[PDB]
Order: C-alpha cells, then sequence, then structure tokens
C-alpha cells in the first residue's frame, strides 16, 4: 500500500527534513518559563499551563517523563516541519532541567476547554467548523509528509471563545515513506484504525481519517467513545459490529491480511449497522445526511476508499463554513 | 431536488443578478470587429476568428441565428456574471447589425485546436490537467449560481500550446434556483444526464458532472462519444447498458420517478459494467485506478451522489496537477 496523495513529499525533500534523528537540538534557557497549574498530563509527560518570564505571555510547558533521545528528536522534527502550518499546535522553545536533562517542550497557549465539557455544548454549525480546523491541520501535516497517528479529542485542543484549534500532542507522529511498515501500535485504543487492528503495518495519512472519523462519530452521535472497546481485539469487535464483517473480510482479502484465529472468532459476523441507528433525540439534530455521508466516507475498513483530508474539506457538509470563509 | 451546494447563490443576491430578462444591452459598434475565417457553427450561431480593427487583436465574433430577445439575455446576461472567473469565456462586447437587428458576441480568442483531433494527442496528464482546468470553470459558474447545462468537447476551446483552456457556449446555460423544474432539452445528446433522460426536471450543477464524466469517458477510454445514443430514449440505453439498471431503478424509486412503458421496456434489464472492460491497448495508459475512481465517482445515476466541482478537483487523480499548482 501506497499514499494516494502526498506520497513523495519526503522522497523529494532533502534528507535532513526527515532525517529526525540527525537533529542536534538547539537548547533553550529551562528560566524563561514557569509553571502556574498542571493543566493535564499524558503517560508520556505532564502538562503545565505556565507563564513566559520574559514577555509574561501565556505558555504551555510539557514536561517530558523519560523519553530515549531519538524519539523526542521525532517529536520535535515533526513540530519544527509544521512550526506555521494551519492549527498546528506552534512550538515555541525546547528546554532542559539543567541538574537531570529532563526535557520540556514549550509551546503557545491555547486556552481551551476539555471536550468532555465543551463537545456536549456544540452546535451543529460549531462541530462542522472545529471538524474543518482539524482538517486543515491534518491535510497540512499530510502535505509535509507527517502521519500524525494519534488524532483523538484529548490531542485537538479548542478556545471555543476565539474558536481557535490547534491539533497538539505530535508524540506518536511520523514521516511517511512510501512502502514502509510501522508499529501499530499508535494512537489512543479507541481511535485505532482497522488497519492498526490487523497489522497492516503499511498505512499512511488515512490512519488520520479513520481516527477522525471515529472523533467525528462521538461528536455527532454524541457517544464518547464511539467504538469503545477493552482491548485492541476487542477494538476491532465494536468496529466489525457497526460496519459489518463482510467489508471487514473485503478489506483483509484485498490486503492479503489474515486474522489470528483467536480474534477471527472473536469478530465473528456481524452485519453492516445504518448510521442512522446511531441515532437518538439526544443526537438527532447533529445527525444529517450530509454528517452521515460524510463519516460513511471517513469510516471505511480500506484506508485507500477513505477521503483524503483534502476531499473531506470540499465536502457539502463543509459548504456553510467554507462559505463562512 | 436541491443541489447539495451553492443552492442559495440566487437567493441572497440582488435579484438583478438573475433576472436576466431585466437586463437592457449595452450594444457597441459592429464595426469594430472584422470577420476573417469562419472557424466554427452550431445551429444557435456562425463563429468566425475575427480581428477588433481597433487594437487589432484576434477576437472571436459569435453571430446568433435568429433568437427570442429573452434567451440571447440569458446568454449575455450569464456571461456577464461570469466574466473574469477561472477559465470563462470572457464576452468582451456585444454587438448588432444595424440594417437588421442580427445579434453577435465578441468574445476573446482562443486558438483552439478541435478535440477530434487534439484529445488523441493528449497525454495521461494533460487529460488531468485540461480535466481539471475545466472543474475550475464549472465550480466557478457553479459558485456563481449557474448550471452550465451545455459541457461536452466542443464546448470546451482549448489552446494546447498555451494550455489555456476555456468553457464556452453559455446558451444553454441556467441561473440554479432551489427546488425549480427546468426543460430537460438541454446539453447535446450523448451529454444528457439520466435525470434529463427520464423528465427529472428539478436538478442543478450536478447535471453537468454527469456531461463532464462522459466526456471524461470519452478522453480516457478514447470512444467518444462514451454513450452514444441516437435518441433521447436509446440515449438512456447506453447508460443503463454501462451503468446496469438496479441502478437506475433505485435512482427511479428515490424521486418517486416513474418510466414510460415504451423506453421502460428499451431500457429493459442490464447489469452493471465494470469500467475496466471499456479498456484496450489503445487507452490502457490512459485509464488507471484513480481515472476510473475518479470517473465513477461521475457517472452516478443520482445526481446527488455525483462528485461536486470543487470535491472532483481533490480527487487523487488531480494529485499531480495540483502539485504543479
Ligand atoms: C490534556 S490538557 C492539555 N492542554 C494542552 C494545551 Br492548551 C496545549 Br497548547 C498542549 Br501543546 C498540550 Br500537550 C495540552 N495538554
Ligand atoms: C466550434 S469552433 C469555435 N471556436 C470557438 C472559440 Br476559439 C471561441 Br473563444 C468561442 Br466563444 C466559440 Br462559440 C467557438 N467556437
Amino acid at each position: 500500500s501506497k499514499a494516494r496523495v502526498y506520497a513523495d513529499v519526503n522522497v523529494l525533500r532533502p534528507k535532513e527534513y526527515w532525517d529526525y534523528e540527525a537533529l542536534t537540538v538547539q537548547w533553550g534557557e529551562q528560566d524563561d518559563y514557569e509553571v502556574v497549574r498542571k493543566v493535564g498530563r499524558g503517560k508520556y509527560s505532564e502538562v503545565f499551563e505556565g507563564i513566559n518570564v520574559n514577555n509574561n505571555e501565556k505558555c504551555i510547558i510539557k514536561i517530558l517523563k523519560p523519553v530515549k533521545k531519538k524519539k523526542i528528536k521525532r517529536e520535535i522534527k515533526i513540530l519544527q516541519n509544521l512550526c506555521g502550518g494551519p492549527n498546528i499546535v506552534k512550538l515555541l522553545d525546547i528546554v532542559r532541567d539543567q541538574h537531570s536533562k529532563t526535557p520540556s517542550l514549550i509551546f503557545e497557549y491555547v486556552n481551551n476547554t476539555d471536550f468532555k465539557v465543551l463537545y456536549p455544548t456544540l452546535t451543529d454549525y460549531d462541530i462542522r467548523y472545529y471538524i474543518y480546523e482539524l482538517l486543515k491541520a491534518l491535510d497540512y501535516c499530510h502535505s509535509q509528509g507527517i502521519m500524525h497517528r494519534d488524532v483523538k479529542p484529548h490531542n485537538v485542543m479548542i478556545d471555543h471563545e476565539l474558536r481557535k484549534l490547534r491539533l497538539i500532542d505530535w508524540g506518536l507522529a511520523e514521516f511517511y515513506h512510501p512502502g514502509k511498515e510501522y508499529n501499530v501500535r499508535v494512537a489512543s485504543r479507541y481511535f485505532k484504525g482497522p488497519e492498526l487492528l490487523v497489522d497492516l503495518q503499511d498505512y499512511d495519512y488515512s490512519l488520520d481519517m479513520w481516527s477522525l472519523g471515529c472523533m467525528f462519530a462521538g461528536m455527532i452521535f454524541r457517544k464518547e467513545p464511539f467504538f469503545y472497546g477493552h482491548d485492541n481485539h476487542d477494538q476491532l469487535v465494536k468496529i466489525a459490529k457497526v460496519l459489518g464483517t463482510d467489508g471487514l473480510n473485503v478489506y483483509l482479502n484485498k490486503y492479503r491480511i489474515e486474522l489470528d484465529p483467536q480474534l477471527e472468532a472473536l469478530v465473528g459476523r456481524h452485519s453492516r449497522k445504518p448510521w442512522l441507528k446511531f441515532m437518538n433525540a439526544d443526537n438527532q439534530h447533529l445527525v444529517s445526511p450530509e454528517a452521515i455521508d460524510f463519516l460513511d466516507k471517513l469510516l471505511r475498513y480500506d484506508h485507500q476508499e477513505r477521503l483524503t483530508a483534502l476531499e473531506a474539506m470540499t465536502h457539502p457538509y463543509f459548504q456553510q463554513v467554507r462559505a463562512a470563509e
């Protein structure tokens, strides 16, 4: 498999663009930034709102829990290539604890409103708008040869008042290389594309669209996560129970990929579930023919069938938002 | 039915934008333009290359065969609204024979190469490129609330050397009005969308995409016309024999449209014909998974399922052309 778009970005760019292991970090002053209050935390870092001692501007300090120098160079190089692009979290500085080497990435500040409390307030248009904004981030990084590999609400910071959105956490992000096999233990479970659940290692930008699709199904259907699987195997089961297994079968055959006997019998056989069957009084006003049509073109077993970010932005669903533009 | 996009363009614009009957033509000097040589001719006009006596710049003089003042105002008003837009034939002046009222529309000159001789020379990329260019014309007029209703090679002037393309002949063009029934005797037969063949009068911009789809199938498969039907009825037969009749059935049912018993039994029952079954040594190099995928998304019975012009431009098929941009 090869990405249907932006497949040669890296092959035509200077090696120093993608050769992240060959990055020599320019550490700044661990001082210019003061932690003001812990505002978040993944298992790969603790996050705090912070102040830039110099200009007093707010900032976000991401202190990294012991990371292999090679992975940090990846996240850093990726942040550097995408810095300036639409809705990409701006990396303002890299610093380190003098005494112990602990890295902290300094980013632009985003007065974010956690999704668990923001999404239920979102109007039909709001969702359309924000998803749209997220699509600019995605189409942009994809156009730079980068797979985020970790799309999800948690990684989409949103300032509702300013309507400013930023795709964050490029720690699981990777450069796309035509015909390269990648680890399928990326992205959060509930957003893991089928290809990740069936060890189809030669994936691409499309991985993200599925993630987005999951995030979108969650927002319109008000069901977060949309595919709540306790474990990777069960994750493929929550999917098959929605997309149907015959679709899965076609996917598996097209890419000559087998399934492990155990999971195989666990995913059993399920008929495709109409998207409208997820509709209820609570989300009826967010569901629409276009929302369904857009979502249907996102959640495709075949990563090759999924809408590319650029195509998603032109789907009529986004027409009103584009018109405001 | 209502267009999935640009549906409210006219409803939000000043009435003088679409009220073409209320146009008061500003006739110029029938003199400034001299016919140099007949270069074309439809049944609604004779076309000649011409010279602008003033600046000596070449021009195209379209002398209209007796037209109802109401239709001329339509073509003229439409040409005026779209003048300046991407690849839209530029209307430079409207004049009239003093002695007899015969109208002549003066347009920009295009050193065109008839398609019957140009297309066979076109490379894979050339086709992609030109179709792309045509899509800008289409997405633009559609975004102004106008249905061309007559897309076809004959109406796409092309200067291969300059790679300049213009969508011409807006004589069958009309303003789009949400929920309005239009005459289905528009566009040339071989490019008539199914909706035109089954009297689905509430069509929209999508009509054009089918036309384009036909033109595209002709160019990649080297089969002009692609759907060669001797008459409107037989036109729906050449289609059903390709898209299959069950698809047709779904279309007919969704829009509660019956078929006339006569044609009904004439279209009989046919299975869908894989697009790749139109491939042969002569067009093999122009056919590709993306070309097929793009075409498949154009030739849909359901005008609502067809790619909108804006969506077609973002289809991976056009990726290389967009990259050159
Ligand atoms: C889970 S709470 C949280 N808020 C964040 C903001 Br605002 C930014 Br900007 C960045 Br970078 C990260 Br990482 C964040 N993590
Ligand atoms: C069929 S030959 C022909 N060539 C044309 C050119 Br060049 C232009 Br510009 C326009 Br407007 C029209 Br109508 C044309 N008709």
